[PDB]
C-alpha cells in the first residue's frame, strides 16, 4: 500500500503549493486596483493575456520536464526550482506598491507573467508525481483526496485569514502588509516543498531503468501524443468544458457578491458552508468511490453544479435574493468541484498509464501539462464566451442597458454553464473507457511489461 507518510507529505506539499497562489487568485485584482491604482481594463487585459501565455507555455514545460535528466529525478529538481523562483517572483509581485508611473506598470506586468510561468514550472511536475507513486485503482482513489483536500483547505484558510493579517501588520500601508504575509506564504510553501521532496518517493518513474519512457523526444512528437492518446484528448475536452462552466459560474458569483446585493453580510456564511461541503466531500471520497461508482461520481460532479444553476435560475426568475438558495447552490458547486478535481487527477494518471499501454510511451509530464493548460484555457475561453455573448446581446458599450436586457444576460450566463456541463458529461459517457476492467487490464499489462531486457 501507499506509505501513510507519503500520503500526508504529498498532502502538505499540495497545501503549500496552493497556499502560495490562493492570495494571488483571490486578491491580486484587489491589490492592483485598491493599493496600486491601475485601470481595471489594464488589469483584465493583463490577466487574460497572461493566462493565454501560460496555456501556451504549458506544453513547453511538459517537454522540458520529460527531457530532463537529473539525480533527484526528472520531476523533483523542476519542482524545487519552480517553488523557489515562484516564491521570489511572488514577493516581487506584491512589492509593486513601491514604484510609480511607467516603471510601476512595467514592474507589475513583468512580475505577473513571471509568477505565472514559475507556478507552471512548479505545478506540472508536482502533479506528474502521482502516476509514479502508484498505478492501482483504489490506491489512487485514497491517495488523491489528501492533496486535493489540503489544496482546498489552503485556499479557504487564505480566504479566511488573509485580510486580518494585512490589517494587523501596517494596516495603513496595505502593500506592506501584503508583502509581509507573502513571507508567511513563502515559508509554508518552501517547508511543504522540502517535506514532499524528501518523503514522496517516486515509483514506476519514466526515467526508471524499465518503464518504457523515451527521454529524447521532440516537441512535435510529445504534443501530438495528446491526440494520439485518444483518452488524454477526451480528458482534455472534458476538463476544458467543465472549467469553462465553473469559471462562468464563479464569475457570476463574484459579480453577485462583490458589486450587487452582496452587502447583507451573507458571504461569510456562504464561504463557510462551501468550504465545509468541499472538505467533507473530499474526506469521504475514498468511501463514496466504492459505495457508488467512478462513473456515477463523475456524473454527480457535473450534475451538482447544474442543480445549483437551476436553483439560482429559479431564484433570478422569482426572487432576486434568497440566502438559503445561495448557500445551497454554493454547497452544490463545491461538492461538484471536489469530485471533479479528485477524479480528474486520478484520470490523468489513468491516461498516462493508458498511453504507456497503447502507444508504448510513458509520459506523465505531458498529461499534467494538459491538465494545467486546460485549467488556464478554461478561464480564457470563459472570458471569450462571455465577451461573445455580451457583444451579441448588445453590451458592447457598457454605458446604459435595458433592465430586460440585463435579465436576459443573467439568464444566458446561467444557461451557458449547464451547456458546458452537459458537454463534459456526455463526452465522458460516450468516449471515455478507462474504467473497471480496462483499468485492471492496463495495470496487469504494465506490471508485466516492467521486465529488464
Amino acid at each position: 500500500s501507499i506509505s501513510m507518510t507519503t500520503k500526508l507529505s504529498y498532502g502538505f506539499g499540495a497545501f503549500g503549493k496552493d497556499f502560495a497562489i490562493g492570495i494571488v487568485y483571490m486578491y491580486l485584482m484587489y491589490y492592483y486596483t485598491d493599493v496600486v491604482g491601475l485601470s481595471v481594463g489594464l488589469v483584465g487585459t493583463l490577466f487574460l493575456v497572461a493566462r493565454i501565455w501560460d496555456a501556451i507555455n504549458c506544453p513547453i514545460m511538459g517537454w522540458i520536464v520529460n527531457a530532463t535528466r537529473s539525480r533527484w529525478g526528472k520531476f523533483k529538481p523542476w519542482i524545487l526550482i519552480g517553488t523557489l523562483t515562484n516564491s521570489l517572483v511572488l514577493f516581487l509581485l506584491f512589492s509593486a506598491h513601491l514604484f510609480e508611473g511607467t516603471a510601476q506598470v512595467v514592474f507589475v506586468c513583468v512580475t505577473y507573467i513571471l509568477w505565472g510561468m514559475t507556478y507552471t514550472i512548479m505545478d506540472i511536475p508536482f502533479w506528474s508525481l502521482v502516476p509514479t507513486i502508484t498505478l492501482d485503482k483504489r490506491e489512487r482513489e485514497q491517495l488523491v483526496p489528501f492533496p486535493r483536500f489540503f489544496a482546498s483547505l489552503a485556499g479557504f484558510v487564505t480566504a479566511g485569514i488573509t485580510l486580518p493579517f494585512v490589517s494587523y501588520v501596517g494596516g495603513a500601508d496595505r502593500g506592506f502588509g501584503f508583502q509581509m504575509f507573502t513571507l508567511v506564504l513563502i515559508a509554508f510553501f518552501i517547508a511543504s516543498t522540502i517535506v514532499t521532496l524528501r518523503n514522496v518517493h517516486e515509483v514506476y518513474s519514466s526515467d526508471n531503468g524499465v518503464t518504457a519512457g523515451r527521454p529524447h523526444l521532440t516537441l512535435k512528437t510529445i504534443v501530438g501524443l495528446i491526440y494520439k492518446n485518444d483518452q488524454l484528448s477526451c480528458l482534455l475536452g472534458m476538463a476544458l468544458a467543465y472549467n469553462i462552466a465553473s469559471n462562468i459560474i464563479n464569475g457570476f458569483a463574484i459579480y453577485y457578491f462583490t458589486y450587487v446585493i452582496g452587502d447583507a453580510d451573507l458571504f461569510p456564511y456562504y464561504l463557510s458552508y462551501a468550504g465545509a461541503a468541499n472538505l467533507l466531500t473530499l474526506i469521504v471520497f475514498p468511501r463514496l468511490v466504492k459505495m457508488l461508482s467512478r462513473r456515477i461520481l463523475w456524473a454527480g460532479a457535473s450534475v451538482m453544479p447544474v442543480l445549483s444553476c437551476a436553483g439560482l435560475f429559479a431564484m433570478a426568475l422569482a426572487d432576486i435574493h434568497n440566502a438559503a438558495l445561495i448557500v445551497a447552490a454554493g454547497i452544490f458547486l463545491n461538492i461538484g468541484t471536489a469530485l471533479f478535481w479528485v477524479l480528474q487527477v486520478i484520470m490523468v494518471a489513468d491516461t498516462v498509464d493508458y498511453g504507456e499501454f497503447k502507444l508504448n510511451i510513458r509520459c506523465e509530464s505531458i498529461a499534467y501539462s494538459v491538465q494545467t493548460m486546460v485549467v488556464k484555457g478554461g478561464s480564457a475561453f470563459a472570458a471569450f464566451f462571455i465577451a461573445l455573448v455580451l457583444g451579441l446581446i448588445g453590451y458592447t458599450p457598457n454605458v446604459a442597458q435595458s433592465a430586460q436586457t440585463l435579465q436576459g444576460m443573467q439568464f444566458i450566463m446561467i444557461v451557458l454553464p449547464v451547456l458546458f456541463f452537459m458537454m463534459t458529461l456526455v463526452l465522458y459517457f460516450r468516449y471515455y473507457r478507462l474504467n473497471g476492467d480496462m483499468l485492471r487490464k492496463i495495470q496487469i499489462h504494465l506490471l508485466d511489461k516492467y521486465r529488464k531486457t
